[PDB]
Formats: structure tokens, sequence, C-alpha cells
């Protein structure tokens, strides 16, 4: 029994709860620097992640994540994706060898190529391959909607603003993970996400995480 239940509506930070990605390149399908600046706190209690470029075709990108780990329970993120060729804005949970354990994640992921679509996506033990896309019935580009997943030892059932959209059923995540949100551009991967084309600046907005544990 990890983290408790938590409400964050971004509006102080205080030690304890996040951690801003800096200085360094997840590498491999992600084209950019993580920045702890491009990591920002909105006057109005959003947290907004950006990706800038400092130089020609040299981009930085933002990842902000719980200090904490977190199990079982109902996840819900209200949130503001981008909107472009090439990029992605997610909300997920993860765990890997970095944390000394095997890789479970469970995702919501915006392509920016097409923000009127979400894709939910799981990895157990490293294995992935269980990504559903869904239409949304509107732009999440546009404003602020609800999204969540609740994670119990037998599914995930994924919801947008309250009604339920995607149920998975087997071989699913046991490894309490960190709570992530991340915005940025990849490369090798066009068939994915598009190609990239260099736009700039863009942001992904939250406006609170809430954890619901059993
Ligand atoms: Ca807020």
């Amino acid at each position: 029994q990890t983290g408790g239940s938590f409400f964050e509506p971004f509006n102080s930070y205080n030690s304890g709860t996040w951690e801003k990605a800096d200085g360094y390149s997840n590498g491999g399908v992600f084209n950019c620097t993580w920045r702890a600046n491009n990591v920002n706190f909105t006057n109005d209690g959003k947290l907004k992640l950006g990706l800038t470029s400092s130089a020609y075709n040299k981009f930085d990108c933002a990842e902000y994540r719980s200090t904490n780990i977190y199990g079982y329970g109902l996840y819900e993120v209200s949130m503001k994706p981008a909107k472009n060729t090439g990029i992605v804005s997610s909300f997920f949970t993860y765990t890997g060898p970095a944390h000394g354990t095997q890789w479970d994640e469970i995702d919501i992921e915006f392509l920016g190529k097409d923000t009127t679509k979400v894709q939910f996506n799981y990895y157990t033990n490293g294995v992935g391959g269980h990504e559903k896309v869904i239409s949304l019935g509107f732009d999440a580009s546009k404003g602020f909607h609800t999204y969540a997943f609740d994670w119990q030892p037998g599914y995930i059932k994924w919801y947008v603003d309250g009604v339920l959209k995607h149920t998975a059923t087997a071989n699913i995540p046991s490894t309490p993970g960190k709570i992530m949100m991340n915005l940025w551009n990849g490369t090798g991967v066009d068939d994915w996400l598009g190609s990239y084309n260099g736009a700039n600046p863009l942001y992904a907005e939250y406006d609170w995480v809430k954890y619901t544990s059993n």
C-alpha cells in the first residue's frame, strides 16, 4: 500500500510531491531534451508543459512526475493536449528498470496529429501492443475535459468525461508506478505520430490530477 489518495489542483508547489525532468534526453524515439524551464505553473492554477526550440533543429520538451508511487485505484486528469503533427501529450503511470522493477505502465496519449482521437495502451512486464485508438467526438485541444482510468487487478477501464470508453481484460499491470505527464516530439516513428515539422512553441495544459485509492 503505496501512495494515498490525493487531489492536486496545481495551485502551489510544495516539496515531496513532484519532480521535473531536466537536462537529459530519453533518447530513442524522443527527439528532444527535457528542460525544467519548460514545466511552468500558471497563476490561475494550471501545469503548463512546453515544447520549444533553442536553436535550429534542437528541441526542448517537458516532463513532470510524482515522487511517490501509486497502485490500484482511479486516476483522473483534466487536461488539454497540444495539437500538431509529430508530437505526443500524455498522462500515464510508469515504473521500470530505472526504478528497480519490471516495466509496467498505463497510458493516455494524445497524438498531436489528430486531437479528435485518444490512444490508450498499457505495458505489463515490458509487453505492450495493446494500443486502442478511440474517437472522442470532439477536438481535445480546444478545452479541458476529464480523462481517467480505473486500474484494478482484473481490468483497466478508461473514461472520457465520465463515460466508459475502453476496457482491457488481460495481463493487467501489477507494479505501483509514478504518475507522469509529458509533451515531446518524436523521430523514427512517422507512421505513428506523423512527421514533426518543427513548429514551436507548443503547450499541453493540466488543470488538476486526482488519484483515489481502493
Ligand atoms: Ca488547477
